[PDB]
């Protein structure tokens, strides 16, 4: 059974797939295909877990894995592992207008970012999203590597059978 706290976020559950792009002051740009998927075990959390490839060669680029909890209805909790060696925590709140969820989470929030020792220095990161009917779409902002709060990521994704 869906725990009466995840009932607003029952649109993201299964299988989400598209395309993306990306940049930063200290890098080229790129672009990226991608792969989302949502689950639950029965408890006030959803499990997530992304695959990105290089939409070249499909050469795998960034994942991510672990869980977006709500924080009592209308607060959540996204709390992340990166193979680059950094942890997230984002912070923040959602709304429902019909079939359009939004999504507003922040590490500045009173999230954390924990670092490797041979991590890149990331210090900040605010995730956007938006899931309209059979649509999820996001941006990400990132503060690192002496550049201000700034895109780093943009995608769109559609719900797969
Ligand atoms: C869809 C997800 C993502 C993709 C496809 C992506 C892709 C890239 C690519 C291609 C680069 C440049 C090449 C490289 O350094 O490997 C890059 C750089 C970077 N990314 Fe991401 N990224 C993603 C998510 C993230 C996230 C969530 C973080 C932070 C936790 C992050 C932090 C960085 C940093 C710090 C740089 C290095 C900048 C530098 O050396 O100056 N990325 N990313």
């Amino acid at each position: 059974d869906l725990a009466p706290a995840l009932q607003a976020l029952s649109p993201l559950l299964g299988s989400w797939a598209g395309r993306g792009a990306g940049k930063y002051p200290t890098i080229r740009p790129f672009e990226y295909l991608e792969e989302v998927v949502f689950a639950h075990v029965g408890k006030p959390f959803l499990t997530y877990t992304q695959q990105t490839r290089a939409v070249a060669d499909g050469k795998p680029l960034h994942s991510e894995t672990g869980y977006l909890r709500v924080c009592r209805p209308g607060c959540v909790e996204l709390v992340l592992a990166h193979p680059s060696g950094i942890t997230e925590i984002e912070v923040g709140t959602y709304s429902v207008t019909g079939d359009v969820i939004e999504l507003e989470l922040s590490t500045r929030a009173d999230g954390s970012i924990g670092l490797a020792p041979t991590a890149k220095e990331v210090t900040a990161l605010d995730r956007s999203y938006r899931i309209d009917g059979d649509e999820l779409s996001y941006s990400l902002q990132m503060r690192a590597v002496g550049q201000p709060l700034q895109d780093h990521l943009a995608a769109v994704l559609h719900r797969q059978r």
